């Protein structure tokens, strides 16, 4: 009836407007949020989907947000791509919320066919309130595209579940089924963890197909683009994984650390009350072969199990330094099936059954009310590596809303990098100076005579910056200046580095600067390198990089691309992925088998 359709529309409009206003009132783009940006700039300048010119390191786990922002930046005439990232994050996240609302509305629709009820926003409303969700709806991270994808997939899965009406014996439109399969396949691309959902989404559809031929067709059509881009990834990167995810070696069974992260995430907002209350409310509302998998209860179980598995995977992998970025997706999955709750009357009219309202609207008030307390409650990010990155970068730079990459220049070491680069025109390896905030320069190898004069527009050497914060360098340093990270976000040598101790999460595997100065035309002798580096480590690392395996891995990720290079990378992606380099230069030279040079 209109009395319920309009109520659903008003709930969707209200939540979308509130969430969009909350996003626009916190314009934040993380340092990682500028990594996507860096890559897409390299793509729009003709250098392909790469982080640095020649260094084919895939620092974007999204594979769709990267290209979505690429398209946005292409169409945009304003030189700032940060505005593209902001607009796309807002729009995609708002669309995700709207789509999940409408999917839940369709899920509850069959129950309200003969009974008129007022939908109300719950579960998803608290998600809007939850400050991490509001903060991360704006950054250049995937939490906008992830929300959009989850909303779309939820709506399509609900449509498929209710689609079981036997129009011509197929129980669902062929085109709609194929498109849903395609979306489920794209889950793998959108975010590697989402593959779980994308897996569990496909199987539920596969088991719903009668004949093996139909299952084969569904799995092929649904997973054609993801497999094609996996082949392209193998080729243009030589890695089975994006490259960041490879920066973690033997990372598992961090149950204690993951539990600590979950408790930290729950503490400033008290998510236990929403969880308990929404579980009780969903149960109270619920108290009204292939056929049993293609049912709305099956899809609800799908979304709940997908959220639980996402949370379990995140705990097993350990929540990153982000306050709540990792847990937003599983939490959104949990809240999706109860994203909009109908106040249907039992319609057995004596009052005893009417108590439902007094015990189901009231619960929603105890939900929405908590939401009004959840947003307003400050979100704290004491030895744990969990820090609210939005607050960190707002109080680290000179601005409270660090939207543009020109705003990030106020960061302590990010004006100094530019001053040094224009100060030294013969190249340099820039490292964070221990004495002062400015950069220690290991000057690049002096350019050879007659090559300085044989250069277009004056000779500029190879500038290589080595610093933990990566994206802000990408969008402030310049397109042609190599950008590298200690952890291995965009450093091919660091990503392969093996780890000895668990340490901290997201920042433990700090590669030695000796490795960083090992590669590139950078001077080695003690007088020119900074004092606080060890020359012996530098020489040992340089001797280590010449080993056949590491040298071959680097060549396959830096040599000029071609058909032969693409085929060889596809063939040897497995070999390159399962190749770990010991952190200590001396122990590597022992492992690789090359002799240790004398001091
Ligand atoms: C199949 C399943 C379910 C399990 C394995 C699948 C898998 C590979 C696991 C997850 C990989 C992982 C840790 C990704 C972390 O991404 P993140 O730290 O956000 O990336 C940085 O943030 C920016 C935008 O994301 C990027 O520019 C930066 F790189």
């Amino acid at each position: 009836h209109v009395w319920v359709r309009v109520s659903l529309w008003v709930s969707v409009v209200t939540v979308a407007a509130l969430f969009g206003w909350g996003a626009w009132q916190r314009r934040w783009i993380a340092d990682d949020g500028l990594i996507v940006l860096r890559t897409v700039r390299n793509l729009l300048a003709g250098n392909g989907p790469v982080f640095n010119a020649g260094e084919r390191v895939e620092a974007n786990t999204s594979t769709v947000w990267s290209y979505l922002v690429t398209l946005g930046g292409f169409v945009a005439g304003s030189a700032r791509l940060e505005y593209v990232a902001l607009v796309l994050a807002l729009t995609l996240s708002v669309l995700g919320v709207v789509l999940v609302m409408f999917g839940t509305a369709r899920l509850y629709a069959p129950g309200l066919t003969g009974r008129r009820a007022v939908f109300l926003p719950a579960g998803a409303l608290v998600y809007i309130a939850i400050p991490p969700a509001r903060d991360f709806a704006t950054s250049g991270l995937e939490n906008g595209l992830v929300l959009a994808y989850l909303g779309l997939l939820w709506w399509m899965m609900v449509c498929w579940s209710q689609g079981l009406r036997r129009p011509d014996g197929e129980r669902t439109s062929r085109g709609f089924d194929a498109t849903l399969a395609v979306v489920a396949g794209m889950s793998v691309l959108v975010r590697p963890e989402l593959a779980l959902i994308g897996g569990l989404a496909l199987v539920m559809m596969l088991v719903a197909a009668p004949t093996w031929r139909r299952r084969l067709a569904l799995v092929v059509v649904g997973g054609l683009i993801p497999v094609a881009y996996q082949i392209f990834r193998m080729g243009y990167y030589g890695l089975l994984v994006p490259g960041t995810a490879l920066a973690k070696d033997a990372s598992g069974a961090k149950w204690d650390q993951g539990l600590v992260y979950l408790a930290n995430f729950n503490q400033p907002y008290l998510l236990w009350a929403p969880a308990v209350l929404l579980i009780g409310l969903g149960l109270m509302v619920l108290l009204l072969i292939a056929r049993t998998v293609q049912s709305p209860p099956a899809v609800v179980a799908f979304m709940l199990i997908s959220g639980l598995l996402q949370a379990v995977y995140w705990i097993r992998q350990g929540g990153d330094f982000m306050h709540g970025r990792v847990l937003l997706t599983p939490l959104f999955c949990l809240l999706a099936p109860v994203a909009v709750i109908p106040l249907l009357l039992p319609d057995r009219a004596r009052g005893a059954g009417y108590l439902y309202a007094g015990a189901t609207a009231v619960l929603w008030l105890a939900v929405a009310g908590w939401a009004l307390w959840a947003a307003n409650s400050p979100g704290m990010g004491t030895y744990s590596g969990i820090v609210d990155e939005r607050r960190f970068y707002s109080q680290a730079t000179g601005h409270a809303h660090p939207l543009t990459a020109a705003d990030y220049l106020d960061y302590p070491r990010m004006r100094a990098v530019l001053t040094a680069i224009e100060n030294t025109p013969d190249g340099a390896l820039l490292l964070p100076s221990g004495d002062y905030d400015r950069w220690d320069v290991v000057p690049a190898l002096p350019p050879p005579p007659d090559v300085r004069a044989a250069a277009v527009g004056g000779y500029v050497g190879p500038h290589t910056v080595f610093f933990t914060n990566l994206g802000m360098l990408g969008m402030n340093v310049g397109l042609d200046v190599r950008v590298i990270d200690q952890i291995g976000l965009a450093n091919p040598l660091a990503a392969h580095t093996a780890r000895l101790t668990d340490g901290r999460i997201g920042h433990d595997k700090n590669l030695f600067p000796d490795w960083a100065v090992a590669e590139g035309p950078f001077l080695k002798e003690p007088p020119w390198i900074p004092q606080y580096l060890d020359e012996d480590w530098i020489r040992q690392a340089e001797a280590a990089l010449k080993c056949p395996e590491t040298d071959k891995v680097l060549d396959a990720i830096r040599a000029p691309m071609g058909f032969r290079r693409f085929l060889s990378n596809v063939m040897h992606a497995a070999e390159y992925t399962r190749y770990r380099i010991d952190r200590v230069p001396l122990y590597e030279l022992a492992r690789c088998g090359l002799p240790v040079p004398e001091p």
